């Protein structure tokens, strides 16, 4: 509302799944006109690029053009690409820019070190988000850089709140957030596929089983978000004595279900830390 | 702009699912709380204490609920159902729609007990879940022998106000129980574990719970709004060599998918057992 | 166009058989050299019509496109043997797993500047013209070099250009993939035999099943999970079998395999460098 | 080809298998799409939409499919078969060849139900799979008590147009179900996982899927065109100390082979159960 | 002495090849009958010099010792086909797994009293004269019948008489044993290849290792655990490898195998009876 009237220009360096998801989310939110977004990519024959083209997002092979168009500039490329990108358009970053890095593991310090060689006070924000911004139910955290104004963090929270949950964190939490909510949707998609397989095994049509499993997970997550109760307490409320649910919970426990999800968060976090160590 | 002006709803049993439906129904604005009555043997229940605050009428006597109500939800444990039907069978009238939410309990068994008192009882079997309390439930129903077409349409309209609702053949309901009946508990277990993972890697517990729940909510919503297979949506998250595909490997190495299949199967089989013992 | 092979083991035979079955090369325009002129793969190229020789230098002098079909540990010795013989006309195509374009160009540049080098990763089903091939172009490979290589290798299966840093991963997937499939086919046949089928029939049916599913996926726009959903009737035989695969961590074993083959390929080159 | 000259085909059931066979048949040029009729209890399915696109005639009444068909494919679940035989049984004539594709359902059970209407029903039992849609199916069939010599011949020619087809004794069919009936789902599972492995090691998903499918297709063709044992072909692929033999070890360490045996066995046993129940 | 085979699959070929290699029977004094006169095992007996025929009755009329080398589910049909043709002179030797002497004698006694029946459990290495055979004598088998059978089958490997109730267990051990060994040899060769040996050499060395160890044990009075102790030098390579076998439950897998083959053999006969 107030952000739409700001008439912001947004740029994405990188035109893959995350850039498409955010562009789709921002336009569905009405905070940005699609034609006020510009995206660049070295490979213009990607499917995500054609989807962005149909939305009306401006597309170019030239990262400099994205930079010059943009007020808020998202870096949506892989971690090992970031230093080459900063070398290439570092001279084109202006005082008016806010540079938002979405690269997993890449530290504000490494970005500011590159950019400060060109102009002395680059405004940098580090972001970690996920694909459900496309349905305006993302989970986003951000940390502000050395030179990011207080108004810069409030602007970014306003923008990212339009497509889901958003909150400021200290940067040292972001690798862990990556393993939880960055990778989280993929754990859920895996779980939903498996639950549907279970529904089909027990005689449900696939379409119904997918719908029911997804509705179950959505409702449960919303319950927890609207409850101040522990998830174990909500689990207890579901499970009647001797009943169907408690029998199913036992077979999950017998396979170490809980430990697998802990293993997943840890593995994603650890990999995020070693992608940056390979950079560093 | 739905509102059932001439419908009175009663709950026999005042436990978790009764409160959840009454809360969902009232939050939806389709029923005034004062047109809902609930009966319970343990009037010191925490759920029976909350229903009073909403304005739901409470009574200790199942006969009062039956006499007050047109739509009668049977929200009791499965083994109590034949004792309930023995109690109020002679009080069932033509106007009544009896909606059983008892897991596993067949329409045939309910109709056989009620038909000893008055022929043609109108019976609908329901399987729903606790997220109706936030109007995001997953409900299926099957109509009995003597249920009229308007009965099912009315129940679907009512249960659609608190989440997804669709008609199914009765022999699918034990499997629905294993999937969406028990599913929220699988999700609560997963969210506790994901939060433990976040805490292990250094996040505060409160933030970890919030992020994990938001992640699951968003992913579920994506799937419901997409025509794409969940495997395609999974593919879009995982960048080559990246954090997510490394985490997906450790889920696979533990047989994560098989445990969720095991769970649906175990809940379904137990539902079939509970009934085969009722017979 | 004349083609030569340094090395005459399994992969050299598979390419030459595929190329000539494709009609893109005449067998008499192909030359192959081997140290052990007693390998069974050597006698097969003989019956095929390929010109044979023990001298690596003869192959170089007779061919324009030069395939290096030797084990990765022998490439430096081959380059040191023939490096003085490479000319402006030669396109050197290394099929050795792990071996970098950099390492080939370094050895050859000591003899003549700007060697034209291509790195290729292919697999044995080129012998039935259904291989899977990727290639990366070297520093001095001209534009027509890559296009020529794609034209040649597309005649024996799928072929596409990649950045060289993907090739070790390709090795773990389609380079080693046929071996995973042969293992799977042996095991599926054992399962058919356990359940009462004659071995010959069980082999034929399992192989046909795998061929048809692979073709379905290549010819469909749909995700393999969606095609899986279409096979599995509710409550049926297939979804019961898929559960027992999942319970054993079937998917993770295949991920483990691609990872292990890729990592070993990286080790083999690190030991070379 | 004079077998298929004036032949009309009907599918009772409009699910995934009826669609796959109708697509395969029309793609093969054996039958014309308009000469094919299908019936379903729910004309609002996903597959019934595609069949309408192809030009196949659709109806909600199975009696209409029977009266319009020479070769009648029963493409429904095994528990529905006795209900369908009760429904259309009085309409089966001496001209009809009844082809059951239901898993586990025995020729004897079908003949018993149809013999109450007319005494010599011509029955064939079939087990095929979804890759008939690209004419690379794997099909077996067994002929019933009253199937004429030309009947199995016609069936052989029809199903060979869409892939491999051979006659078997009926007592092998449950085992074939576990192997080539369910087989494609094992392959799709394996291809999804192999692509995940490629992605973990840095490949784009689209490329990883293409390479994995091509690897599987090429290996399968190699074995079909070779007289050699699959273990021999495996040995030819594995260079000493190399990448492939290292990957084969980790497959062996997880019992990869036993999982595929388990799968064939579980599918076969479920097929026997579905019949022993119904 | 004239010998016949009803059945001409793997086991019939192995016995006939072993017998004639042993010099105890002339190939022209051997007759074999099969329904599928197109099996590869049938053409091998042809090249060997064995007289072939499709008619089970011809084999019976031409031979004195009559081997039943058919699958266990076909024995009753064979007995019903030829039972009227058995005479005083015939010794009927059933090699079908699980099939009891009782069931054979019951079917044959309906035609002529006192049929002379032997039950045998052998294995494929009779083809190289290193088989393992046990036999049990029937109710009406004379004393010279057992001694003759031991003389014949000792020419193609180890042979001893047993009580019939041990034969299902023997089936699980030496009947199925060669298959366990072939599996073990394939896996040991894979291990040699992983560690850098060429496949042909790894197969030869692994097979020689197994042959020599088996011969050591047969020729020694010592317990296999004691011979194991003699191989394993303290701190050495062998004792490290034995630990990893133990950690995987190697011994229990072999016990599982003998048990599973024995139990299945009992099931197959229970289904027959
Ligand atoms: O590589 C991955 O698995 C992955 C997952 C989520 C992510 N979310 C985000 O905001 N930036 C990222 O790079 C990102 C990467
Ligand atoms: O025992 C349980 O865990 C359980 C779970 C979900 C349920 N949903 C419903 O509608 N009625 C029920 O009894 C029910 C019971
Ligand atoms: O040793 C191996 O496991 C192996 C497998 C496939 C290969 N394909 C190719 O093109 N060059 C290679 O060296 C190669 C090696
Ligand atoms: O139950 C199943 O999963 C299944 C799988 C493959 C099949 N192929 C066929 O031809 N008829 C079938 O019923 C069939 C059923
Ligand atoms: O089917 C089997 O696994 C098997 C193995 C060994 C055998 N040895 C013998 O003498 N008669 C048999 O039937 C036999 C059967």
């Amino acid at each position: 509302e107030n952000l739409y009237f700001q008439s912001m220009s947004v740029g994405f360096i990188g035109a893959g799944q995350l850039a498409f998801a955010l562009a789709k989310g921002f336009t569905a939110a009405g905070v940005l006109a699609a034609h006020k977004i510009m995206a660049s990519s070295p490979d213009m024959d990607l499917a995500t690029v054609s989807a962005l083209r149909k939305m009306g997002v401006k597309l170019t092979p030239h990262n400099k053009e994205t930079v010059q168009h943009s007020d808020v500039l998202f870096l949506a490329v892989k971690p090992h690409i970031i230093p080459f990108i900063l070398d290439e358009i570092g001279a084109d970053i202006e005082d008016r820019h806010i540079v938002v890095s979405c690269a997993a593991g890449v530290t504000i310090s490494s970005i500011e070190k590159k950019l400060s060689a060109f102009r002395p006070a680059p405004r940098v924000i580090r972001c970690m988000t996920n694909t459900p911004v496309v349905v305006r139910e993302g989970a986003t955290v951000y940390a502000t850089g050395t030179h990011a104004q207080v108004e810069d963090g409030r602007l970014m929270e306003q923008l990212l709140s339009s497509v889901g949950f958003c909150t400021e964190v200290e940067e040292d939490l972001i690798d862990a957030v990556t393993g939880l909510s960055g990778s989280g949707p993929a754990y859920a998609f895996t779980a939903l596929d498996a639950l549907a397989d279970g529904g089909v095994k027990m005689g449900l049509p696939r379409r119904l089983a997918v719908r029911l499993g997804a509705q179950a997970l959505l409702g449960a997550a919303k319950m927890l978000l609207h409850s101040e109760q522990h998830p174990g307490q909500l689990k207890d409320n579901v499970s009647s004595p001797g009943g169907a649910t408690i029998h199913a919970l036992h077979v999950l426990e017998s396979g170490g279900f809980r430990s697998l999800l802990i293993n997943a968060v840890e593995a994603s976090c650890i990999r995020t830390r070693e992608l940056q160590s390979m950079a560093d």
